[PDB]
């Protein structure tokens, strides 16, 4: 299993999962049957402004923006115990638009998302 | 609702029920709902390398049913089971008649959502 993200995505990501600072913009790495799962869960729980779900790495990768501040760790709190089995990687995104546009394109994929081609920069 | 507390009870005379006994089973059933469902048809048949699975809708929720080529303690299977996911119900029984649980499985109010072997089992497949 991985223990981080993709290294071409790293910069992107805000690396403490236990900050207390609150952010709207988050990904998780996890396998493709656990991702398909929590697109609908996550989307309900935190009633996103936008989900996507990725191909990444024999893997997926989701991205979410929520309407509302959450820390990372509650988030992390959320999804990861709805199913513990295998890997989980839980980071708030920093850089929003390039981090989702990196996921859209070559070595990833878009899979499925909640309103075609994204959000746009200021959305963010 | 509440959550189902055992298996409908159209099949519960083709079930053991004696969860904890240390007698060892190659079938069993797993009542849960469809998203665990679906995500346990893959983890089950991974793990105990199954000759047959499949899942069946049962009012709205789903059943799995399966067959392993080695025997296995029923309370083996369902601590399995039940530390994949936490949200929501699953109960794990053993089956004690193989074919007509998995018949069952197939007809009015049942029915196949997806399994392993194309045409699924047969009655002679077990005498």
């Amino acid at each position: 299993d991985p223990k981080d993200f993709p290294s071409e995505l790293l910069s992107f990501l805000s690396h403490a999962v236990f900050s207390n600072r609150t952010l709207a913009c988050f990904a998780i790495y996890t396998t493709k049957e656990k991702a398909a799962l929590l697109y609908k869960k996550i989307m309900e729980k935190y009633s996103v402004t936008f989900i996507s779900r990725h191909n990444s790495y024999n893997h997926n990768i989701l991205f979410f923006l929520t309407p509302h501040r959450h820390r990372v760790s509650a988030i992390n709190n959320y999804a990861q115990k709805l199913c513990t089995f295998s890997f989980l990687i839980c980071k708030g995104v920093n850089k929003e638009y390039l981090m989702y546009s990196a996921l859209t394109r070559d070595p990833f994929s878009v899979i499925e998302e909640s309103l075609p081609g994204g959000l746009k920069e200021h959305d963010f």
